[PDB]
């Protein structure tokens, strides 16, 4: 059903939210990033009975998917009372479950073990499924995070893609996520505006990396301080020249092959491009289908995998916006990155304060023990 | 008087600033946050004599209150010269006084002692008064800050509200600050637009907290590492379910009741709401009065305490904007929070660098003592 | 020539980029800050042959200067294909060369030595020239940075001004950079809008500074912890009174004269002003010339040195915007400052983690020495 079903916070009453301003309705999806619906509801005679129920923590069913309202803005301008509703997919509500226990130390985990640890003894009825092949990732002191943080960690590390059937989270890989379809994007046929953002500020074709630190680091000079020092040069240098970046240091590995693969992962030697298409066709576009893009004036004839969708209501007459190959820069993204880096630095210095305090604790005890030993020497 | 009195930086000449664009005039107040007036002045024949005096560091008297100009923007477009004046209440100028001395160590202070320490030997003629009851707060190495920083620390810790009669700062509590009044806000009578912003992204009802660390922490497992470990569950869970938050750690307390009250203070279990009212009545609204709000279509019949005012000049014909129950999100607030967190992290790293260096300094002397004892043993 | 010359990434074909939307063309310069050109190109018959060549990493010659394209935005709206081109001066491409070697320790360098170290064994054909006199600056572990970072460090430390003839970077000082000219800015003659931004939020006339830390810091009390403690008071206090700021600590000097000069450098005792002029005269304005500003209504009769230019194409009919005495506040600058402070804090904590681990590592050797001595004494 294309209409919205409203279920109250206490789940006592469930009805149909009518007279929604479908022109303002919008559904936003971005892989591993967001899944939400936003609209505006005006209080009229048809929905006056249930207009008081729509609020924060209410549930909206739309196209078989459940969204929890996370921001409600009632507004009264004369005779019109309007609520601006924003609801996120119920999967993100898994952040309300926190795994306090910590698996201390460095250990090689798989996606299955981390997912089982994250969603152990859930009280919100959350379940997970895995469909694909993923490598092993070594992690330090896993735990002490909420469910959403651990899910995001899994997505970032194992390179998985998460999609939720209400409260059941499926984790695919790149191979099993995208499905090929015969639907295609054609210039002048079903597309209006096509934009390509290309950036080459981080185009680097050379990198130098250092491994762990030798015990006699002070006694040694130069790259001899590390058992693993490697310089990686990308083949793209042949078309871009030598563009070397600032050195990155990993202090957890000792051999050279791991350093080489890490250095290869540490740079980006292809121009960063983001594609945006304004689509106004009749065929619906899902979150998994791969389309064929043909646009002669822009010199495009390829296969495009959808990574971002900004759809309107089917009755809203508006266009659809579809993204490929990551998203445009945007400023709030930069602010979020800075904020998370700040949080990481804050927790790091909080840990280092305790570490330095204990550095005095282990000092005096052994001082006393060996001073007693020295007295025994006398 | 409703007009503005301009006194020069050197206080040689004090006159009346006329021909002020009262339509652009605005007075902004927010409790413990801001108190300022902003407007625009055009150079005309009436104020040509004193138009050169209005500038940075000049004093403006408005309704018996003194504001120091902190931002002046002269602008020339043909024959019209305009200055955009922004002035902050003179109380904030107390930030020009810095208390360099530090009361090192952890100690339980009252508001009176901290206020006396902050404004000791002032050369700007600042005085303070306290009206209310406040608890005792334990602080570390109080001092080495300007007057405004210590005042903000007092406001944040003791839960006081600061209001300034020019250069005399009164510190009230919630009980003695708000005064009940018979004035009321009525829908369709003196209000035009009413907005309520509701957020439930921090709705948490369960928290786990850890106390100090035991001396034999490394040889202990789990919560045994701390003498104080407690899980606090809010009653609101009965209407919201279990929503665990990330664990918060306090390393300065040992018992369980203090950790319980700290954990209770550490979460927020009600929807975060902010109310904004556009008022166009004849009765003026002050910064302390508590009104009665009645708005049937939005289901309001309560008492509202003013926390933010954006008033216009009495001749400006414009509406007034009044806020209750904290303010809307906004980005500049987020940027200020991020900046202050960055500064705190930077100073923490600066202190910890010296701490590690003196750990190396306290190292070698004790190594020398050990060597002396070793030689004595032989 | 006033038109744009386009040279492909592979330098195979070099032609003239015609049908450029000169109305959108803009050239932005700011001393030690930026040098770039931005415009928009529409695909027409006159340039359809070479419209595919203009893209990222292409080279544009404009008025004898080379700019590398760093952001290209092809766009298709119906029958018009447009590319939004932003190109930075080729000098900044020197950031593609990284000096991995580090000159560890604290040492007094000159500008010549640092510049030679930065551009040693360049593969991009970069050369440097120095014209002026600069003092000696002491630095720690110079190196491990790209060319642009070291150039910016030189500009910030030695107080130099960088101007590039394509790939040849000239470094002047204040004396040899600005050249006096007879061209003047006159009110009502060749200027339209003149704006002055004045801020006095950081107006401080007193500061207290502490030198290095004594070895018996814990055994000593107060300012005796430092061999160098000095309070600097600016003469401008006579116009503004005492406005003392938060104390700044330098832990690398021991005498009092260096602390005094550092404290003098640490505060600003004059209002921070920024001047902007809209110029519409026939005489072109360069990046070095010093003009004479006369504006009676705003009380200006002085010499103004250009620090920022926003010029249009000579055929664009638009005004020119010229800045003096630093630039307006803006937010993106604040975000850049916050981001670089975050990066500095991150590298500081990354270094101090290894430092603390070494402190733990350095403990075990001395524990072994104590044990051996205890055994020997017995």
């Amino acid at each position: 059903m294309d209409y919205v079903i409203i279920q109250s916070m206490d789940k006592e009453v469930e009805e149909i939210l009518t007279d929604i301003d479908y022109g303002s309705f919008s559904y936003d999806y971005e892989k591993n990033t967001s899944r939400a619906i936003s609209f505006t509801v005006n209080k009229t005679k048809q929905n006056a009975a249930i207009f008081d129920l729509v609020g924060n923590e209410a549930i909206l069913t739309y196209q078989g998917q459940q969204f929890v309202i996370k921001k409600c803005t009632p507004k009264s301008i004369g005779g019109t009372i309007s609520k601006q509703i924003t609801a996120q997919h119920i999967c993100y509500t898994v952040q309300d479950h926190v795994q306090y226990n910590v698996k201390s130390g460095r250990k090689k985990y798989s996606i299955q073990t981390v997912l089982e640890f994250a969603l152990q003894d859930n009280v919100l009825g959350f379940s997970y499924e895995i469909q694909g092949s993923f490598p092993l990732v070594e992690l330090e002191d896993l735990g002490n995070k909420n469910g959403l943080e651990l899910v995001n960690l899994c997505l970032e590390e194992f390179g998985a893609i998460l999609f939720a059937d209400n409260k059941k989270l499926y984790f695919y890989d790149e191979k099993s996520w995208y499905v090929r379809t015969e639907k295609q994007f054609r210039y002048l046929y079903n597309t209006e505006e096509v934009s390509v953002d290309t950036n080459t500020d981080n185009l680097k074709t050379e990198i130098k990396c250092y491994g762990k630190q030798k015990e006699n680091a002070d006694k040694l000079t130069g790259d001899n301080k590390y058992m693993a020092v490697v310089t990686y040069t990308s083949p793209n240098e042949a078309i871009y020249g030598k563009r070397m970046a600032n050195a990155k240091s990993d202090d957890k590995i000792t051999n050279n092959d791991d350093l080489l693969i890490f250095a290869k992962k540490q740079i980006l030697d292809v121009p960063e491009t983001a594609l945006t298409i304004a689509y106004k066709g009749k065929e619906p576009v899902s979150e998994r289908d791969v389309w064929y893009f043909i646009h002669e004036p822009m010199g495009f004839e390829t296969e495009v995998k959808v990574t971002k969708i900004k759809s309107s209501h089917p009755w809203s007459k508006k266009f659809q916006e579809i993204g490929f190959s990551n998203s445009r820069r945007d400023m709030v993204r930069i602010q979020t990155q800075i904020a998370n880096q700040v949080k990481k630095a804050s927790v790091d210095t909080n840990k280092i304060n305790s570490f330095s305090s204990i550095a005095m604790n282990a000092y005096d005890s052994r001082i006393l023990t060996e001073v007693v030993g020295v007295v025994d020497g006398d």
